[PDB]
Formats: structure tokens, sequence, C-alpha cells
């Protein structure tokens, strides 16, 4: 038996871990109305994407893997001699990712392809795939690996904040005099993932208030949990990003292991400019 494990690119894995773990990514795509396409990848400056995005009358499209990345992948994976994938896409409920992995895993012969809906997004969904590599490394069953998995969504989450209500504007979802009052106001919307799927929680005023709630809510969720991981998800603004940082480390003990990342283009499309994510799971997720 031999087990590997792949992902797409919304799971925004150091390339560090990528390199060591030999992770395969399927990556999706981001296009504006002008022709330009962004293809997630490590290598790609965020700087321009921002400023394209800043430059951009319209909102732009976001494009799941197609349906031929995955099977060239579990191609490559049973040509070099692996006899379970284990895949960790993004939310179903969010992207068509899931779906197109699970559908190329059925045209691909000589391996099991056992994909995986982690129902979340960014470094909280990089975390199936660490926790996946781990026990893949301790000698468990892909049903077992995938068991774990699923007890893990149980206690995992992340709560968010929409900076940009211009964006919001672009892409229709809010009116002008609804912007007018928001950016008066100082309104800060806060959403959260719940099985799956984007729903609002709060509306906060400020930036500030909305990080304090976005802590506040985080924290008396994992008080219950017997392991504790947490990560900021950071956007192009590093101060709002670092001081949420420095305050979980100045406020959680150090049995919790707090962890910064920044999530990319397919997120930063819909996000906007300054959003910003705290995301929880149960587990103590190896993160070298
Ligand atoms: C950590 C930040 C989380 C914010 C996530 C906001 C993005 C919502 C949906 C993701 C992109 C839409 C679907 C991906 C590509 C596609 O299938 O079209």
């Amino acid at each position: 038996m031999k087990i590997a494990v792949m992902t797409d690119s919304t799971s925004y894995l150091s390339q560090d871990l990528i390199d060591k773990y030999n992770i395969q990514i399927a990556p999706l795509s981001v296009t504006f109305d002008d022709g330009k396409n962004f293809t997630e990848s490590n290598e790609i400056a965020i700087e321009e994407f921002y400023n394209k995005m800043a430059s951009s009358q319209t909102i732009p499209t976001t494009s799941q893997p197609a349906i031929g990345e995955w099977i060239t992948k579990y191609e490559m994976l049973r040509d070099q001699g692996y006899t379970d994938i284990i895949v960790i896409c993004l939310s179903s409920g969010i992207s068509g990712s899931y779906q197109s992995s699970y559908q190329a895993g059925e045209m691909v012969e000589g391996v099991n392809v056992h994909a995986f809906d982690s129902k979340l997004i960014a470094m909280i969904e990089g975390c199936y795939v660490l926790r996946a590599i781990e026990m893949v490394e301790e000698g468990y069953e892909p049903q077992q690996i995938i068991d774990d998995l699923t007890n893990m969504r149980e206690h995992t989450g992340l709560y968010l904040i929409v900076d940009d209500l211009k964006n919001l504007q672009k892409s229709g979802r809010i009116t002008g005099a609804q912007a007018w009052v928001g950016t008066l106001l100082k309104m800060k919307p806060v959403l959260k993932f719940e099985d799956g799927k984007i729903i609002p929680e709060e509306k906060v005023r400020t930036k500030k208030r909305a990080i304090q709630t976005l802590e506040k809510k985080v924290l008396d969720i994992v008080k219950d949990f017997e392991e504790v991981t947490l990560f900021v998800i950071n956007g192009d603004h590093f101060e709002d990003g670092q001081a949420l940082y420095k305050k979980l480390q100045d406020d959680c003990p150090s049995a919790y292991q707090v962890a910064y990342s920044e999530f990319g283009p397919v997120v930063a499309a819909h996000l906007g400019s300054g959003g910003l994510g705290l995301g929880y799971v149960g587990r103590k997720i190896r993160l070298t």
C-alpha cells in the first residue's frame, strides 16, 4: 500500500511544505474582463493581482481546476506507483473543484481516489492536507484517514472580515447608498463558514472592533477543544493581520498553536482589499 496526498491551490500551503512532502497542486484560476488570467501558484506577485483588482471596473471570475489537471496528476501519481490518492479540496458549497476532482478520480485506472470535501479554505483547508500526510507517515489506512478528517471537520471553522465595500458594490451585492452608509459608519461585515457555506454573523463598526470580535468568538469556540490550532489569514493589509497575530500570541497560552498565513488571488477576488480571517482547527496540526 502506497498512499499519496494532493490538493488544490486554494489550500495556500507554503512552498516549503509542498517541496518537503512533494504535494501535488491542482491550481485554480481567476480571469478578468480584460482577458488577463492569473493561475494560482507560489510564483505570481499578489501585489500585481491586487493592483489589477483595484484597476478593474468589474470584479473578476474564478475558475475551478479544469477536468484535466486532476487527471494528469492522478496519472503521474499512478505511474510513480501510488495505490491510494487522498484529495483535499476547498468547500464544495462555494466551488466545483471537489466535484471535478471526484469525477476525474473515476476516469483514472489503477489507484483509488479518495476525494475529501474540506468545507473550508486557505490554510484551514491545508491543515487537512498536513494531517493526512502525517497520518500516512504513521501508517494509517485511507478509510481511517477519511474518518479522521471527517471528525476534524466537526471542530474546524473560519470567521472573516470584509473590508472592501467598493468590491461588494462592484459585484452588485450592495447598493451605492448602502456602501456610503457603511463607509460613514465604518461598518465591517463579519462572515463565517458553516457546513461549507459563507453566512453572515455580525455587522461591527470599525475594523478594530471587528478584529476583537473575531478573537472573542474564536477563543470562546476553542476554549472547549482538547487541542487548538489557530490561523490568522491576512490580505494586503499587513498591519491588521500582524496585530491580530500578536494579540493572539499574547492572549493565548503556549498550549495553543498560533500561526500566520495569507490567502491568494482566488480568495482575494471575492473578499476584496483588506479582508482578514481567523480560522481554527481542533487538532495539533504538524505545521513543520
Ligand atoms: C481565508 C479567506 C476565505 C474567503 C473565501 C472567499 C471565497 C469564496 C468562494 C471562493 C472562490 C469561488 C469558487 C472558487 C473557484 C470556482 O470554482 O469558481
